[PDB]
């Protein structure tokens, strides 16, 4: 009687996002989780932002990863300051901070996940 | 003065794992996190279990993903029951349950992450 979720991703609306974002962990899964996790593979998102600047009332971690280090690069706008992240990298976005990211470079298998931390 | 971690992954020992697992989120990051997240790319893990059956004191979620759906396939052993999962998939391993996974097939850029839930 294992607990398996394969109806994935779960599209959920997120502030400023053009489309609902694809979630793989949501707060209600498995009786409740302290995180939510959304994101996807970046290879076709180069130069195409998924959202306008937005703010959350919870902390958000960007997790950027690729099979080989350096194969993925995103630009994070944080309250009007630009930060370039190179895979692998984890960046904390404090709750209340205005932000978004733009994909600069991505191979097949590059991902950016946003991890919302429940407080 | 942004908070960016680039010294990654962090190899940490886990009971029953042949190697230290590669962690990308650890409990002490950023003043404390309610999860830890480890894992890695699966194309070089086909047929090579990362661990004997093992147990954690916390829940662990397997998160299986591949660039295109269906491109990665793992076998999850949970308390003597075999489960074959196809990406994308998330499976909860209750704390104390003996478990491990084996990669059957994976394209480059497929991942399995183990998420330890505080
Ligand atoms: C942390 C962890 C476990 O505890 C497990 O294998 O159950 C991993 C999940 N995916 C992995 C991929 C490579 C190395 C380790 C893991
Ligand atoms: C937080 C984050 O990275 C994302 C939020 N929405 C997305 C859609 C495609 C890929 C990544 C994302
Ligand atoms: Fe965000
Ligand atoms: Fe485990």
């Amino acid at each position: 009687d294992a607990e398996i979720v394969t109806a994935l991703p779960v599209p959920l609306a997120v502030a400023g996002h053009h489309q609902p974002a694809p979630f793989y962990l949501t707060a209600d899964m498995f009786g409740g989780l302290p995180v939510q996790l959304a994101g996807g593979e970046l290879s076709k998102l180069v130069g195409k932002p998924v959202a306008a600047p937005h703010v959350h009332e919870v902390d958000e971690l960007y997790f950027l990863v690729s099979p080989e280090p350096g194969q993925a690069r995103i630009e994070v706008h944080l309250d009007g300051v630009r930060h370039e992240l190179v895979s692998p990298a984890v960046m904390r976005i404090p709750a209340g901070s205005e932000h978004c990211f733009l994909t600069l470079e991505a191979t097949v298998g590059s991902y950016c996940f946003g991890i919302l931390v429940g407080d």
